[PDB]
DNA sequence: AGTAGCACGTGCTACT
DNA sequence: AGTAGCACGTGCTACT
């Protein structure tokens, strides 16, 4: 019958909205800004889309002094290595 | 009427419901892995769940490197000024 | 044939 | 008094 039927359908669609509902969960428990704060769907969507944008530009500027460091790094060991060399 | 207060119930909630959707767009194009192409809502949280932790410690473990090669300029750094007081 | 996924509707709580 | 927000239901498309 469609009682039957829809009573399924509506325990398959529960299970589902669980698992998404934990979803966000984790998610608003991802963003330092949202954790242990009650949080609409709206906000955790919006805030990690915007700590996303955050920790990209930051990990990318770090990668850049990373490999700065590094090259001032080389002429500095090459510069003791040669002034080594003298007495 | 009855009609009268759903429809305008109804109304703005498909207002609130596409502010949503365009927030999980935002949020599938801030992920890498899901970028361009066309993704589930919860796959779109999960993803940047693990997308998030992956740039926490990749953003904390070059923060750490900028450390170290910041403190061993500094004894490179030295060591020239030190070496370049000989002759 | 069965269902994942989503647009849309609905009634309630808890706010303003 | 009005509504944001959410749990839950419902019917369809598009897959397996």
């Amino acid at each position: 019958h469609m009682a039957d039927k829809r009573a399924h359908h509506n325990a398959l669609e529960r299970k589902r909205r669980d698992h998404i509902k934990d979803s966000f969960h984790s998610l608003r428990d991802s963003v330092p800004s949202l954790q242990g704060e009650k949080a609409s769907r709206a906000q955790i969507l919006d805030k990690a889309t915007e700590y996303i944008q955050y920790m990209r530009r930051k990990n990318h500027t770090h990668q850049q002094d990373i490999d700065d460091l590094k090259r001032q790094n080389a002429l500095l060991e090459q510069q003791v290595r040669a002034l080594e060399k003298a007495r």
